[PDB]
């Protein structure tokens, strides 16, 4: 079996990605924030203090004739920008797309931060990395993805995500119309539980490549690109007026700048990312002062090719036993 879902960016910026995916019996929907650099799928719902919701969509188990509590289980998550969240466990009917997983992990928040409760648009998150950083205990969960993949048609799921303009998730089958050229897989280590690969290399514009081993995670859950420090310094370098601003925490840019485009390597193809997809912005309303898509990733620990990378590809997410990454341009 195949499913596909359109996911829709939650703001002018391309902030995040929401999908809507259909929780328990009747169908609960929920807009969901994609995510393969986490592995648990977490709801607001009727447990969570009502004070910290503000708009969402919130999962009810009790009218849900297939909802079972998972007696004893409680996740708690907290990711690489401060946010947090926890409470107890669920298992429910789950569907994206078409495609249907029974017996599905719904972690129930209790508790959000406050990262969450602001963003109104943002209903859960569903986790598609590899399932041993899922946080439930005492029995760790598996993601919807290993749930899947016994029915699936074939063990991937793709990601096609636009431009200001909505994408696709794709789960099961690769649409061959929907990129140009070849797709160049690379082999990812599972080590951490990410979908963690090497790029080749890196260009500035029309500058020459340079070969060097870049090592990072396929994040669709992270909105920007972070890379090492020498990098995103020869980036900002070709920008007039760039600086980084320690009180704005990052690199910013004049709004007036046109920004060169950024290359990357995946073996030996090339992934082009126009300069108008690296513009965030002006850093307050009337400021004359804009943020950059690509920042450095000193403060993380690691690299992250976030939606600015990805969203200029169609990315292969391989979940065979020996799992790759695939990119083709678009
Ligand atoms: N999108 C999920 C996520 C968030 C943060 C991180 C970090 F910061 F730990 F690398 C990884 C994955």
């Amino acid at each position: 079996s195949t499913g596909s879902a359109t996911t829709t960016p939650i703001d002018s910026l391309d902030d995040a990605y929401i999908t809507p995916v259909q929780i328990g019996t009747p169908a609960q929907t929920l807009n969901l924030d994609f995510d393969t650099g986490s592995s648990d799928l977490w709801v607001f719902s009727s447990e969570t203090t009502a004070s910290e919701v503000d708009g969402q969509t919130i999962y009810t188990p009790s009218k849900s004739t297939t909802a079972k509590l998972l007696s004893g289980a409680t996740w708690s998550i907290s990711y690489g920008d401060g946010s947090s969240s926890s409470g107890d466990v669920y298992t429910d009917t789950v569907s994206v797309g078409g495609l249907t997983v029974t017996g599905q992990a719904v972690e129930s928040a209790k508790k959000v931060s406050s990262s969450f409760t602001e963003d109104s648009t943002i209903d859960g998150l569903l986790g598609l990395a590899f399932s041993t950083l899922n946080t439930v205990s005492p029995t760790q969960q598996k993601t919807f993805f290993d749930n899947a993949k016994a029915s699936l048609d074939s063990p991937v799921f793709t990601a096609d995500l636009g431009y200001h303009a909505p994408g696709t998730y794709n789960f099961g089958f690769i649409d061959t119309t929907a990129y140009t050229g070849s797709i160049t897989y690379t082999a990812v280590s599972t080590k951490q539980g990410f979908w963690e690969w090497t790029s080749t290399g890196y260009a500035v514009g029309s500058g020459t490549f340079k070969s060097t081993s870049i090592d990072g995670i396929a994040d669709t859950g992270t909105t920007l690109l972070y890379l090492p420090a020498t990098v995103v310094s020869a980036y900002w370098a070709q920008v007039s007026g760039a600086k980084s601003s320690s009180s704005v925490g990052g690199y910013v840019f004049p709004c007036s700048a046109t920004l060169p485009s950024f290359t990357f390597g995946v073996g030996s193809a090339r992934i082009v990312i126009p300069g108008d997809y690296i513009d965030f912005g002006p850093i307050s309303t009337g400021s004359s002062s804009c943020f950059g898509g690509i920042q450095s990733s000193a403060g993380i620990g690691i690299n992250i090719f976030g939606d600015v990378a990805l969203k200029a590809a169609f990315v292969v997410f391989n979940g065979a036993t020996t799992p790759t990454l695939g990119f083709a341009s678009k």
